């Protein structure tokens, strides 16, 4: 076939320990005689679907799990077959991240999540609850320093508190994310966003803190704690700060829920070398020896193999990562997450500013999530149906009456698509060029009509 039999080719990104991985390949070669090539090509996460669709590419590819949903949707990744006793060797929740439509489609390797990062000097015993930070802020403000500063512009950093009492992005019970059940306006999320908003109202945080500003104030020793991930550690190090990394505070007695990214190894569905790859992944890479080789090349962080995690979890920073990850929520591997992110970004910006109540901000977030998803559905519809499949520059703001889309009769087809997908009636008097000026305009129409009916 297009892939060479009796060999392993592996793609992993350049920032990873590939020299370590190669050394594992050389151990595998020593025992089986099978050679193992480890490559780090540019944009390999875009090449891979393109070469795998044709029946080519690496035997094994490494990437964070969320990308593997689209590869699975396209059928590009073999269903892996670990036995129950091998699965038992990894933290159970890492297996949730490599499931797709009820099949296992990759092996979990390593795991990444936010933690609380604190100044041992200014705060030698960090707080365990959100509820005690307003106090610790006063008694700390009274000496020219603040308690907590972290990036409030990006929902990645604020969602752990918001989800703590019950918010969620997309519900999945069947190993299947339900993209119409979006858990952004429920009792939990309101409790937690209210608390984030009451911190800003009460002078404990500032609504315009972003990533660079929080990272600067903490490395300058001007604040006791920030929220960040293992990527920020080396900057703290260079800093001379006396820093620790621990459990995220609880809210309403419940753990904060950061999103978890899970670095995974999947097997090319087009590879003839499936059992060679499983043998290499279970019996050579996913062992204390395999993982240490890679980890001593470039650190992996908190790893999914229980035995080797207990070793590296001696580093209490790394113990923090895994702990917050276990208490968190797996990043959904579907495309509609970009709709969640957009909806949550706006909702939190507007609530923090006082522009919107927490209530109206989160009900909008439900509305904007649905709007953003129709937009994607409508762009793809137009691309497939009137543009011979060319997603070229066609975005929500593109003038349709310019493009060769709205025919004499095709307008009726667009209207009825809007009807089929939103279950709202569209009268003749709404079929005019301001409503059909762009995809954005078409979606605004649908949501104005739904708002009118309710
Ligand atoms: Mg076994």
């Amino acid at each position: 076939g297009k892939i060479e039999e009796g060999k392993l080719v592996i793609w992993i990104n350049g920032d990873k320990g590939y020299n370590g991985l190669a050394e594992v390949g050389k151990k595998f070669e020593k025992d089986t005689g099978i050679k193992v090539t480890v490559e780090h090509p540019d944009k390999l996460e875009e090449k891979f679907p393109q070469v795998a669709a044709t029946g080519d590419g690496p035997d094994i590819i490494f990437w964070a799990h969320d990308r593997f949903g689209g590869y699975a949707q396209s059928g590009l990744l073999a269903e892996i077959t670990p036995d129950k006793a091998f699965q038992d060797k990894l933290y159970p929740f890492t297996w949730d991240a490599v499931r797709y439509n009820g099949k296992l489609i990759a092996y979990p390797i390593a795991v990444e999540a936010l933690s609380l990062i604190y100044n041992k000097d200014l705060l030698p015993n960090p707080p365990k609850t959100w509820e005690e930070i307003p106090a610790l802020d006063k008694e700390l403000k009274a000496k020219g320093k603040s308690a907590l500063m972290f990036n409030l512009q990006e929902p990645y950093f604020t969602w752990p508190l918001i989800a703590a009492d019950g918010g969620y992005a997309f519900k999945y019970e069947n190993g299947k994310y339900d993209i119409k059940d979006v858990g952004v306006d429920n009792a939990g999320a309101k409790a937690g966003l209210t608390f984030l908003v009451d911190l800003i109202k009460n002078k404990h945080m500032n609504a315009d803190t972003d990533y660079s500003i929080a990272e600067a104030a903490f490395n300058k020793g001007e604040t006791a704690m920030t929220i960040n991930g293992p990527w920020a550690w080396s900057n703290i190090d260079t800093s001379k700060v006396n820093y620790g990394v621990t459990v995220l505070p609880t809210f309403k007695g419940q753990p904060s829920k950061p999103f978890v990214g899970v670095l995974s190894a999947g097997i090319n569905a087009a590879s003839p070398n499936k059992e060679l790859a499983k043998e290499f992944l279970e019996n050579y890479l996913l062992t204390d020896e395999g993982l240490e080789a890679v980890n001593k090349d470039k650190p992996l962080g908190a790893v999914a193999l229980k035995s080797y995690e207990e070793e590296l979890a001696k580093d209490p920073r790394i113990a923090a990562t895994m702990e917050n990850a276990q208490k968190g929520e797996i990043m959904p591997n579907i495309p509609q997450m970009s709709a969640f992110w957009y909806a949550v970004r706006t909702a939190v910006i507007n609530a923090a500013s006082g522009r919107q109540t927490v209530d109206e901000a989160l009900k909008d977030a439900q509305t904007n999530a649905a709007a953003h998803m129709l937009e994607s559905k409508l762009i793809q519809h137009i691309a497939t149906q009137y543009l011979d499949g060319d997603h070229d520059g066609l975005n929500a703001q593109t003038p349709l009456f310019e493009l060769n889309v709205v025919d004499s009769a095709s307008i009726f087809d667009l209207v009825d698509f809007l009807r089929q997908e939103s279950h709202v009636a569209i009268g003749m008097h709404e079929i005019h060029p301001a409503n059909f000026a762009s995809v954005q305009a078409m979606v605004a129409l649908v949501q104005r009509l739904q708002a009118q009916v309710a």
